């Protein structure tokens, strides 16, 4: 009853039409905040520094599988918080607003509990361990364009890698 | 908290790339009879024998993991002797079988602690772990290991580079 998800470089709107699910948003809230260290030197900017904070409840089928926050830079993509009421895809809207294409990206994979609101929004109970991930992307150009922080459900998702030894 | 990079290293590997030393305990070593699930990733018949190792796994002092390792017991005789040698698997499997791995599947889940587990990790029953489970393949393509790891959820991170 999981979806078994490959880890690579894909957006959520890509990975759900991979699985022959229909992916859905719900925004849950959007607006830009002050950068404090941390979140600057994750998004090469000023202290202080504006950040597009996106909040959104993903769906498949209709159902709710994760809450992602996504955070990207305000002075960079100024009208990417407008440009998301035309673009259901973060990624597609990058591509077609400002040519920005992702290359590489860290990411990790955790397990602990939900927030009592996360749990509400996704319909698990709050005793439930959940896949905490949080990714860091950079694009063509060397340039990290977001940090995220995501709750993924622990009952719908076990992710897959694959590895290498030379 | 070990934030552990994901590819095709041991235990041994990652600790040591971290400055951690590592140290294991051997909880058991016996065999096993495979249904049809563990015969199919093991490439051996249904009723086939196979050598299950259960370790617990210290970062440095304090308990990281349990580590359940499942190999085909015709294919490596005295691998209990040669895993007191070298105390690595993936060590003892290249010295003494000259088998190599070359690639892996790794399934990432959460799960629950069990009493068992929550025993030996020094942590609560019920509480979120990380279920890892790997398949790994030699560089003859046959299959050498399947194995199920619980992480205590509170300390470690697995991390994976992702390219397009
Ligand atoms: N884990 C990633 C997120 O880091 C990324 O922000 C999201 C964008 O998805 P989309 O382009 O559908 O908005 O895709 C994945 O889910
Ligand atoms: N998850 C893997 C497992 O698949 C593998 O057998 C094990 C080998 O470690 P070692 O006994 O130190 O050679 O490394 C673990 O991290």
């Amino acid at each position: 009853m999981k979806v078994s998800q490959a880890l690579q470089l894909t957006s959520y709107t890509e990975d759900m039409r991979a699985q022959g699910l229909e992916p859905t948003s719900q925004l849950l809230d959007i607006g830009y905040i002050t950068a404090d260290d941390r979140l600057a030197g994750l998004l090469d900017i000023t202290a202080g520094g504006r950040v597009l904070r996106i909040e959104r409840l993903r769906m498949a089928n209709g159902e709710p599988m994760a809450i992602e926050t996504t955070h990207l830079s305000a002075k960079r993509f100024p009208a990417l918080r407008r440009s998301l009421v035309k673009y259901t895809s973060l990624y597609t809207a990058l591509a077609e607003v400002y040519d920005v294409h992702l290359a590489e990206a860290e990411e990790t994979i955790e397990t602990s509990l939900a927030t009592p609101r996360e749990a509400g929004l996704l319909g698990t109970d709050v005793g439930l361990p959940m896949l905490m991930l949080s990714r860091h992307s950079q694009d063509r150009t060397g340039q990290p364009v977001e940090w995220v922080r995501s709750v993924y459900r622990g009952d719908r998702y076990k992710f897959v890698a694959r590895l290498k030894r030379p």
